[PDB]
């Protein structure tokens, strides 16, 4: 029972290509690196996670007439991310950050950096802070049920839950097959 099995099982095909995909933009080879395929693609399900569950009305009005609160800016190639990002800026009078973001949020109109670490959300929080700092927000989550967020309106609890339930879920099913020692290696 190999990585790339487990993936076919435990992801859908949008989020495995375009996560293949990264890997081929970077020259990354996920027979190779399997381990970074997992990362990837838990890193772009999280992203769609939070996209696909959070939405707004005309007023800004926040539901679980609808526009999507977030737009995905992960998972798509840089030359084209990086025109979507300056776009979205552009569009909302703000600041076209200089590092590539994962998300943007429409209804604080924010970028938003998105982390996920097998440690302490916390520690990894201030890593990325102090490279980004104001520049974006972000949001961080664990495998052991914790997180850390920059700000107050960005995810609500439903959100933070339905992230958390599936991290825990992966890593479930990572462990029952033996797997999960790959990441940690
Ligand atoms: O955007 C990301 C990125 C993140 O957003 C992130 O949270 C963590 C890590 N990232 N990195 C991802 C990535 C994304 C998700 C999970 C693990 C990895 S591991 C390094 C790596 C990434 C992409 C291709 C590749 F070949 C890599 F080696 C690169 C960091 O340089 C900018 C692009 N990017
Ligand atoms: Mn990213
Ligand atoms: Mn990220």
């Amino acid at each position: 029972m190999a990585m790339d099995t487990f993936i076919t099982r435990n992801f859908q095909t949008t989020i495995i290509q375009k996560a293949k995909n990264t890997m081929a933009e970077f020259s990354e080879d996920p027979e190779l690196q399997p381990a970074m395929l997992f990362n990837i693609c838990v890193h772009l399900e999280v992203c769609y996670v939070i996209s696909d569950m959070n939405f707004l009305d005309e007023e800004g009005k926040s539901y679980t007439n609808l526009r999507p609160q977030y737009e995905v800016i992960e998972g798509m190639p840089r030359t084209i991310a990086w025109m979507v990002q300056r776009s979205l800026a552009q569009e909302h009078g703000i600041e076209t950050p200089k590092y590539l973001a994962d998300l943007f949020d429409y209804k604080t109109k924010r970028f938003i950096e998105v982390g996920i670490t097998k440690g302490l959300a916390d520690d990894y929080f201030w890593k990325k802070k102090e490279k980004l700092g104001n520049s974006m927000e972000l949001m961080i989550f664990s495998y052991n049920q914790d997180y850390s967020l920059s700000n107050e309106s960005s995810l609500d609890e439903e959100g933070k839950g339905r992230v958390l339930s599936r991290l825990t879920e992966l890593q479930a099913e990572l462990s029952l097959k033996n797997l999960w020692q790959v990441l940690i290696g």
